[PDB]
């Protein structure tokens, strides 16, 4: 009963780096029928901010990663936020005293401070303390911490689904606190107890406890509970690698959601990181990948999280694998929000189509197609350029615009082939500044098909703008 979670910290924004570890422990999952639990870490109240929490429930739902326990919902497994789990921790902690696994430590931060000083850092000095004297102590209510009573003559050997087994010399394994004086536990008590009492059986997580396993597996022996398996992942960078950060990649998924990054293509992209198809394909998500899914092609390199590559493949949704409706229909929020509109769904749909090559990103199509949803778009300084160049020539050209009846590309492009061979001028004489004056750009799609597509007076109407 493959059991996976994510324990992400309500201490900001929705890190690409939580969507990463969740898509791997969604994957594995489902890939066996099993559940997927989500435990917010939600303790370092130094760190905490308020709606951060429900902004990471959001966004894994967003890149449709579904849990089957989480905070907003409960579940069989009681608690899952770590602060209102708080007395499961003094409990064991004690158990695990109750048992000489750990044992309290008396030394003042300041006084911690100086033995680090001198012998590197805690030489376990406390353990010399008589328990039931140690407890005495702890009555009087002497501030303490718990530490690992770990047994310092012994050998400590951990293994990693991915990188295999390794062999630990106890020494190199240090007493830890489990539990601060304020009564929190570290990373270590919270973990195993949580994880335990969950029932995760398997942990994805970050690379960056791969040391402290060690540490996790004595406490599950501490308890004498069973060892889950452990998959450290290889972590993400930029290009000209480095741990992703905020400045220097952007690291928020709402930021993604914004600048209209298709759940899907996020999704897809954060499959390739580290794990090939064994068919070398690229495309496809979800359904697909967790079936595909393979501890065995999965990379060990700290995979390369470029952006540059991410709008490719966010373009290739928009283009060759959502149909012109369902795009046609992710577009809208963006125009709204860029305060446009359509005068049919129709329209709508062939503006879409017109300018799919042009755009990645659902946002870049209000930027885009703008002269399409609004007589007032941005005229460049080379399209005015051109139409100064050119003003003579639809200052001509008009009268017979306005004498057209038919408003077809065909009808249009004969008309203007015509223009242009009665005028001894080529046609990119009268389309260059035509095209300046319609939309603006100079750089544009089919010139007869963004003629056509706004209607007679359109055109007039932003004729006349130009020339009058």
């Amino acid at each position: 009963m493959v059991v996976t979670r994510i324990a992400p910290s309500p201490t900001g924004d929705p890190h690409v780096g939580t969507a990463y570890i969740a898509l791997f422990n969604y994957a594995w999952a489902r890939r066996n029928g099993g559940r997927f639990i989500v435990r917010i870490e939600d303790t370092d109240r130094a760190r905490y901010v308020p709606g951060a929490e429900e902004r990471i429930l959001a966004a894994l739902k967003w890149l449709g990663l579904s849990y089957d326990e989480g905070p907003d919902v409960a579940a069989p497994t009681g608690p899952y936020r770590q602060s209102e789990r708080l007395p499961l921790y003094q409990k064991y902690a004690e158990e695990l005293l109750k048992r000489g696994w750990a044992y309290r430590a008396f030394e003042t931060p300041e006084e911690l401070e100086q033995i680090r000083k001198e012998k590197g850092g805690y030489d376990g000095r406390a353990r010399n303390i008589p328990p039931e004297e140690a407890e005495e102590r702890a009555r009087r209510g002497e501030p303490h911490v718990i530490r690992l009573k770990v047994p310092r003559p012994g050998t400590t050997e951990v293994k990693d689904e991915l990188r295999g087994v390794v062999v630990y010399d106890n020494q190199e394994i240090p007493d830890v606190v489990l539990l601060k004086s304020d009564g929190y536990p570290t990373y270590h008590l919270a973990n195993v107890v949580d994880d335990h009492l969950m029932g995760v059986t398997d942990v994805i997580r970050a690379e960056e406890w791969l040391v402290s396993t060690p540490i996790h597996v004595l406490l599950y022996r501490a308890f004498g509970w069973e060892a889950p398996r452990f998959y450290h992942m290889p972590l993400l960078r930029n290009p000209d690698k480095t741990k992703i950060s905020k400045r220097k990649s952007h690291t928020s998924l709402d930021w993604y959601k914004a600048e209209g990054f298709l759940p899907e293509a996020l999704r897809n992209y954060l499959c390739l990181m580290g794990f090939s198809m064994p068919d070398g394909r690229e495309i496809f998500t979800l359904e697909e990948f967790i079936q595909a899914f393979t501890w065995e092609r999965v990379s060990l390199g700290g995979p390369v999280f470029d952006l540059e590559k991410l709008r490719w493949m966010n373009g290739k949704y928009i283009r060759e694998v959502l149909s012109l409706e369902e795009v046609a229909e992710r577009v809208k929020p963006f125009l709204r929000e860029a305060g446009l509109s359509w005068e049919s769904e129709a329209y709508l749909r062939r503006a879409v189509e017109l300018m799919r090559p042009r755009f990645d990103t659902l946002k870049e199509f209000p930027e885009k197609a703008r002269y399409l949803f609004t007589e007032d778009y941005p005229v460049s300084e080379k399209a005015q350029r051109k139409l100064e160049e050119g003003l003579p020539l639809l200052k001509e050209l008009y009268p017979r615009l306005r004498a057209q009846e038919e408003w077809t590309e065909a009808a249009l492009e004969a008309l203007l082939r015509g223009f242009a061979a009665e005028k001894g001028v080529k046609l990119g004489q009268v389309a260059q500044p035509l095209r300046a004056a319609l939309t603006g750009s100079l750089e544009t799609p089919g010139l007869f098909e963004i003629l056509a597509l706004l209607g007679k007076e359109r055109a007039l109407r932003r004729l006349e703008r130009a020339l009058a």
